[PDB]
């Protein structure tokens, strides 16, 4: 029903947004109706004069081109991340700090970041010799196919949601997608942690209090870490978001190893079915990846992101007491 | 007759071009063959000869016949001019078998199956490539991923009896060679090569860990890439003459479109003769300077030649 969907569709704004009843709701259509609200909120098919029937089509193209037979990387992620985005971009610390340009970068460089993932990861593609990793010569692979497909889909018909953007325009925002979504392959996280605790222990604010970012390289480095924090928020949502999203990875990793398994090759860390430890694998996760990125992206906005990280630390306590 | 010529394929200044004509259009292919059997290759990794052949000739084919220099005798000319940058004398211990494998195999497919036109002109264009590569080392992500599927082709294994471990680390090593070749990286590897220089060790050149180790095969076959100006003059004045009728038919394709009209690439307006003095004074002179002090004095030679070739192209200007 449309009214129900409209209901909870008014939670766009919050973090904990209710993602998998939207999915089911939207009639699996989460990103597109995600994405479409988030455009009307913040005025884009007005500043961009960007058709609304161009939006929908592109959108649900896009969609279609998530794997809905994929546990964890699926269109209810995208839709997830994007939303996680939205947020961030809304916090007070950056307020009117970002432009319209750069705000379209960040929300659609989420929606597409991992369109046509297959479900196993880098290292399994390049390993097993696959011809995404023979197209992409080993380097963040999934990555850079995520980013082609998404921008080979706005080709399409009545697709090209950024049909009225100059080419100065267009130019821009394509730089800045690339930038962002090959900031989210996972073996650049050290590095680009490393660069954010820098802008952190270095940070300027102007008159009004938020964040001062007079540079490409700081301004580009800030969505980056965005995007990035809002691919690793899991583990900061409420608890029954968490455990779902925590169930479809361990999904998504155990058919993996099957895989990995019956090719005779080493399982990879989690996804050996047979000697997996699920819930001490979230608290690692949660001590060694999540909460030092979240904890210096809340310092970045301080106080802004306070009850996000109250969220995480209260969620690796809860699977820290199930050992 | 050709195996006359071929007989100096350790000489700086091999005739590449008799060579083109003698073999039938095929000198990347005779030449790998003939630089294989030089170092031995063929049995220090157990590769057999008609696998090499039946692959070369492949990957022979891919270069495009009407594109008047990224083609395959430029292949052969980058192969030949590594494998003699990879006898110098202080560099006499440096690399491994399987690291020399890799520069040469590089070589031969740095610049497979590129279309004339420049990684910007890709971009701007929206070509599907620069589509598929993000507009990131276009060019060079694409000779890299058809090198390496042609190896699929029937017979055309020529890796099939290294280890598991000799192949994966054969391909980091190719990669991160063709992606250096990307000229937009230019800068950034001279710089590297420059604080190489300050940093030198010595007995010979002393390199210890991988980082140091590729970035000198990296800046090497970027050197050999950027021989051109330190050869024979009648061999460099045939380069040039290529590389103008590649740039002015991509600036006639710019001109068209109404775009800019990249550097060096209108006919109406270039000086062929300034652009190579300019060539030589800005990147190749600087980039063969650096290099001829990383490996003092073994480059001395080039390093005069190329001197010599500027001060006669700077004589045709009036
Ligand atoms: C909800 O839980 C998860 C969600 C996700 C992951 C792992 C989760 O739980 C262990 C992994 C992290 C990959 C990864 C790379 N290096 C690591 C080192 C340690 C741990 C993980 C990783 N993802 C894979 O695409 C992203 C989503
Ligand atoms: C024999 O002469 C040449 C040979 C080559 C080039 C230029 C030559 O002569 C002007 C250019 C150099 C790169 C380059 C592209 N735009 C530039 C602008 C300024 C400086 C360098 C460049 N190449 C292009 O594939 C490699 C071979
Ligand atoms: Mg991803
Ligand atoms: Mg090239
Ligand atoms: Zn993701
Ligand atoms: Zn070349």
């Amino acid at each position: 029903q449309e009214d129900v969907l409209a209901k909870e569709l008014e939670d766009v704004n919050k973090w904990g947004l209710h993602v998998f009843r939207i999915a089911e709701l939207s009639g699996n259509r989460p990103l597109t109706v995600i994405m479409h609200t988030i455009f009307q909120e913040r005025d884009l098919l007005k500043t961009f004069k960007i058709p609304v029937d161009t939006l929908i089509t592109y959108l649900m193209t896009l969609e279609d081109h998530y794997h809905a037979d994929v546990a964890y990387h699926n269109n209810i992620h995208a839709a997830d991340v994007v939303q996680s985005t939205h947020v961030l971009l809304s916090t007070p610390a950056l307020e009117a700090v970002f432009t319209d340009l750069e705000i379209l970068a960040a929300i659609f460089a989420s929606a597409i970041h991992d369109v046509d993932h297959p479900g196993v990861s880098n290292q399994f593609l390049i390993n097993t010799n696959s011809e995404l990793a023979l197209m992409y010569n080993d380097s963040s692979v999934l990555e850079n196919h995520h980013l082609a497909v998404g921008f080979k889909l706005l080709q399409e018909e009545n697709c090209d949601i950024f049909q009225n953007l100059t080419k100065k325009q267009r130019q821009s925002l394509r730089k800045m997608v690339i930038d962002i979504v090959l900031a989210t392959d996972m073996s650049k996280h050290m590095n680009l942690l490393a660069d954010l605790k820098t802008m952190v222990e270095t940070k300027k604010v102007t008159s009004s209090g938020v964040l001062l970012l007079d540079n490409y390289s700081d301004r580009i480095q800030v969505l980056q870490n965005m995007v990035h924090c809002a691919d690793l928020s899991n583990p900061t949502k409420p608890l029954q978001l968490y455990r779902q999203w925590t169930d479809r990875i361990m999904e998504e990793f155990f058919r993996q190893g099957d895989r990995e398994r019956e090719r005779g090759m080493e399982i990879s860390p989690m996804c050996d079915k047979h000697n997996a430890s699920v819930e001490k694998s979230q608290v690692g996760f949660i001590d060694y990846i999540v909460h030092p990125l979240w904890e210096t992206w809340a310092d970045l906005v301080h106080p802004d992101a306070q009850d996000i990280l109250d969220t995480l630390e209260d969620n690796r306590e809860w699977y820290q007491s199930t050992i």
